[PDB]
């Protein structure tokens, strides 16, 4: 017995006695009646001090009521709440809008039902109507972008209204700690501007997520009637979360300010919105300001595949390449081949940037049709390796030279590409190509894409934007399916033609694109992500490992490659073979057919000759599952 979801709603809320009477209902996915919950809570009752109440300028606050759990279980899927010490500090003011935070920890009921956690806020006025006035400004999804939903977030609690519940300026003021109210302190932990908690903690890596970006937490909604206090509610407190250096009392860093009277009057919310925007905005309307088309051919005697690049315009009409050529940072095509199992190497991939700072290389050229043309010169080896490897796919990715919102010349030959504020990293693309003429084959994108990939990195992210590489942003320039509702997928299938079955520049950095995602994220994104495998995922394609081969796992003492078999590849990653998180020996992988860190020669024989699956029955839900 599992419950998916628990549902809760406030249904009744009666002052008839003094001290609310709040009926809640819980109910299951199926909207069934969830009867015999152990762990349901009143974590918080408050009431609504409006804006400027407290003083002019001053932010609406959530006033202190109490808690409760005491409850009835009334059978039918409804709970009813009495308050044994409501209202202790006597403030309860009808007039005011009352709130409820119910919380249900997760659990099981009696007959061992699980019953997962659920947590909901709900406003009412003061005689349990509905309310007259809200403080909405965000909701809990925003968070569930970056942090992994239904989990935690840092302790207490798993949605932002549970947090703001208890973290309430009241709270603050109680403790004498400015920066524990919510509104200071969600900011404060994502900001890099000054350490936060007892072991001074500089949010380096929430900084270099979030990057200060309103829009990630701060969105428009007609269901949140206060969403654009963002910009319209300037206070030393808030504001002060990331500007950490003004002595606002003092006046250093800015002119003497007493209290919030006057921020408004200066600091008008058009201002505040734009400022704080501005250059994300104008880097996604360069980004959107051209693309390009690539077409790719291969010769049938000599067997070098033609890359073929035409720029269009926002509305797609064609673009001759010399007309923007001063303004072209850089543009660079990779070609492997096998898109299910890279026959290459990374040092065996045909790669060139046939544009830099505004200069085409010698083996690229423009052709009257104003598109760019380049013709590969390593050996692509196509049809050498079955079936797949009659497929050459070419990745093109590309930037263009920038200041301040505007394209303009490269007028640097030797530019390095380091400062990223002077070129903006554009729509990269996919281009396939067989030597026998035939249909191509394409990697599986069916398991993973770049819309979660851009939960946390915008969809604007330009990968490997700096000295080595252009910046190639992912959209449906490089889609060749679409999901089951008819949606554009775009894969990470391209990244392939770097992230090979050989690793990249080293073997020592798990480089096949099977492994590099699970390493870096694993190492560096587990606080966000821990084994929640559907934070990329929507499902996993484990068919695919028919299609593949060994991959590199480890660089030997001699630096040569050493390789495994695929699915223990993929498992150990995450599961180092010898550390404490990998049961099975190296012996006991080998019994199940695998190779562990030996030769590309024995780990390709053996290739499908692992039992794992047998065994495992890994799901996105769960991916410990075994028979
Ligand atoms: C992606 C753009 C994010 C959004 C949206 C939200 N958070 Fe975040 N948060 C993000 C990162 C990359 C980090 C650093 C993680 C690390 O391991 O260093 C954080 C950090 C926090 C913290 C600090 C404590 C911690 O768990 O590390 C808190 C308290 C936190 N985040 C809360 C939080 C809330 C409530 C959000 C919705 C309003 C929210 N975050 C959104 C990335 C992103
Ligand atoms: C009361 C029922 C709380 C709930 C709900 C949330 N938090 Fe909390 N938090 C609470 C206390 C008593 C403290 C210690 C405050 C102090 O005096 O130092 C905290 C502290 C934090 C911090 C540390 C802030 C800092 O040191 O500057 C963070 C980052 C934090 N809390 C985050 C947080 C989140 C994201 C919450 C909702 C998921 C949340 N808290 C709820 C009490 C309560
Ligand atoms: C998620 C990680 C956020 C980012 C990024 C930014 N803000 Fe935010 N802000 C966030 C929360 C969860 C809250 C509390 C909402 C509540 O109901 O209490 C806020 C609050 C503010 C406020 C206060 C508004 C008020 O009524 O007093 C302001 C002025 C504000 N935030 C501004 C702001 C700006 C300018 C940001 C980009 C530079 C920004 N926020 C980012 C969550 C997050
Ligand atoms: C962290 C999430 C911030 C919060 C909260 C606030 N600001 Fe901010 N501010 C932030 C950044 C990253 C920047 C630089 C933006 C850029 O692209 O250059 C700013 C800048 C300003 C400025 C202009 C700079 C100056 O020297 O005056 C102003 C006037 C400003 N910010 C005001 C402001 C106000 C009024 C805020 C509370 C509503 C506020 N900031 C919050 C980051 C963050
Ligand atoms: C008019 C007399 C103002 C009053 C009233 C307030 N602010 Fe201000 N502020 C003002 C200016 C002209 C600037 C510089 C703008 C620029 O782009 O250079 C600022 C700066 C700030 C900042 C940014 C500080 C920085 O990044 O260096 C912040 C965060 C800020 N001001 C906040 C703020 C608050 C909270 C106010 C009321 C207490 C307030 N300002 C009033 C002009 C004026
Ligand atoms: C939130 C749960 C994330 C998901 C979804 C994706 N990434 Fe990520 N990434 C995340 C973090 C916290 C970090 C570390 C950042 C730091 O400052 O240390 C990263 C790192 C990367 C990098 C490194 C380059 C960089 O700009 O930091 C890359 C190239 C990267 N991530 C790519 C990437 C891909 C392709 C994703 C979809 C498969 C993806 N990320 C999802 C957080 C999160
Ligand atoms: C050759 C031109 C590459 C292309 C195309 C892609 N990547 Fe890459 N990446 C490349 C190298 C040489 C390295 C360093 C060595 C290593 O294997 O780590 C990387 C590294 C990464 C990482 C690790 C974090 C980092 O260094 O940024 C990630 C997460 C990563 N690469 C992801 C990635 C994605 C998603 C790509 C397609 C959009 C992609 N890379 C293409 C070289 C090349
Ligand atoms: C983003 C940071 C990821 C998270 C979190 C997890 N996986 Fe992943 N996985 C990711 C990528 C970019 C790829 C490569 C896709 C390709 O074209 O090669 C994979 C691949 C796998 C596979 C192979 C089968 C497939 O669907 O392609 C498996 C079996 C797999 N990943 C498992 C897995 C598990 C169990 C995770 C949770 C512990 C998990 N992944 C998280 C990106 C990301
Ligand atoms: C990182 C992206 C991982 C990949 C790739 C794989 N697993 Fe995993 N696994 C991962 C984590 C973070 C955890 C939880 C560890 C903890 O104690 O919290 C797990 C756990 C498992 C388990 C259960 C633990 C055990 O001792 O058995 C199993 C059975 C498991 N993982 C299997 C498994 C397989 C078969 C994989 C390849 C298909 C695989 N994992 C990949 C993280 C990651
Ligand atoms: C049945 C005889 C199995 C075979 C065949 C394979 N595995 Fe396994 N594995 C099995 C069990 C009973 C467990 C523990 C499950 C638990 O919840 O405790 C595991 C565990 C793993 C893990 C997680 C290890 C850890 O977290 O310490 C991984 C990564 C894993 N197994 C990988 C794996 C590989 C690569 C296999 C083929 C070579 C393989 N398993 C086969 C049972 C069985
Ligand atoms: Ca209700
Ligand atoms: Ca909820
Ligand atoms: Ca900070
Ligand atoms: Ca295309
Ligand atoms: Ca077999």
């Amino acid at each position: 017995g599992s419950i998916q979801t628990l549902n809760l709603d406030i249904t009744k809320v009666s002052y008839e006695n003094g001290a609310p009477m709040v009926t809640v209902f819980a109910t299951n996915e199926a909207d069934m009646p969830v009867i015999g919950l152990a762990n349901l809570e009143i974590k918080k009752a408050l009431q609504l001090i409006p804006e400027g109440a407290t003083g002019p300028g001053n932010s609406a606050n959530w006033q202190g009521l109490g808690s409760s759990k005491s409850y009835v279980d009334n059978k039918n899927g409804s709970y009813t709440f009495k308050f044994d010490a409501f209202d202790s500090n006597k403030v309860f003011n009808a007039q005011l809008t009352q709130r409820f935070n119910v919380v249900s920890a997760a659990g099981k009921l009696a007959d061992g039902t699980t019953v997962p956690v659920a947590e909901m806020v709900e406003d009412f006025d003061g005689q349990g109507n509905a309310p007259q006035y809200t403080k909405n400004i965000v909701s809990h999804e925003v968070c569930a972008s970056c942090h992994v939903e239904g989990e935690k977030i840092y302790h207490q609690a798993t949605e932002v209204e549970t947090c703001i519940s208890c973290h309430t300026q009241e709270f603050a003021d109680g403790r004498g700690k400015p920066h524990v109210a919510f509104s200071h302190l969600i900011h404060n932990v994502h900001n890099a501007n000054k350490a936060w908690g007892k072991d001074n903690k500089i949010p380096t890596v929430a900084q270099n997520i979030v990057q200060d970006n309103c829009q990630v937490c701060h969105v428009e909604s007609d269901m949140l009637t206060e969403a654009k206090n963002w910009s319209r509610i300037p206070t030393m407190e808030v504001c002060s979360s990331c500007h950490v250096d003004i002595d606002f009392a003092a006046g250093k860093g800015h002119s003497q300010q007493l209290d919030n009277s006057n921020c408004i009057a200066c600091h008008n919310s058009d201002w505040t919105a734009e400022l704080h925007t501005a250059k994300t905005t104008a880097t996604k309307n360069l980004i959107n300001q051209y693309g390009i088309e690539t077409t790719s051919t291969i010769n049938t005697e000599t067997k070098a595949a033609t890359i073929s690049v035409q720029v269009v315009d926002a509305n797609g009409t064609a673009v001759d390449l010399k007309t923007i050529l001063p303004k072209v940072q850089r543009l660079e095509i990779i070609t492997n081949v096998g898109p299910n199992n890279a026959t290459l190497g990374y040092s065996g991939k045909d790669s060139i940037f046939a544009i830099k700072n505004g200069a085409l290389d010698p083996k690229a050229t423009i052709n009257d049709a104003g598109k760019l043309v380049y013709t590969t010169t390593k050996d692509l080896k196509l049809g050498q390796n079955g079936k797949d490897s009659d497929t050459a796919f070419s990745f093109v990715g590309w930037s263009m030279c920038s200041s301040e919102g505007k394209f303009v010349d490269c007028a640097d030959p030797a530019f390095d590409g380091v400062d990223v504020t002077k070129y903006t990293g554009m729509k990269a693309d996919l281009a396939f190509a067989t030597l026998s003429g035939k249909a191509p084959s394409t990697r599986h994108v069916d398991s993973v894409n770049m819309t979660a990939c851009a939960n946390c990195h915008t969809a604007e992210f330009e990968i490997h934007k700096g000295k080595q590489h252009a910046g190639f942003v992912m959209t449906e320039q490089l889609s060749h399916t679409q999901d089951a509702n008819g949606k554009a997928i775009v894969g990470l299938d391209a990244c392939v033609t770097c992230h090979t079955p050989d690793g990249t520049y080293s073997f020592a950095n798990r480089g096949a694109l099977e492994l590099k995602l699970h390493k870096k994220h694993v190492e560096d994104a587990y606080g966000l992500i821990g084994g929640n495998c559907a934070s990329c995922h929507s499902d996993f394609n484990l068919e695919s490992f028919k299609k593949k081969g060994a991959l590199n796992t480890a660089a030997a003492a001699d630096k040569t490659g050493l390789y495994s078999t695929p699915i223990t590849a993929t498992c150990t990653t995450c599961h180092t073979v010898g550390s404490q998180y990998m049961v099975h020996t190296k012996e006991t992988l080998e019994s199940f057919g695998a190779v562990v860190d030996g030769t590309k020669d024995d780990a390709t024989s053996a290739a499908q000759s692992e039992t794992c699956f047998y065994c495992h029955t890994p799901t996105v839900a769960d991916h410990t599952k075994v028979k």
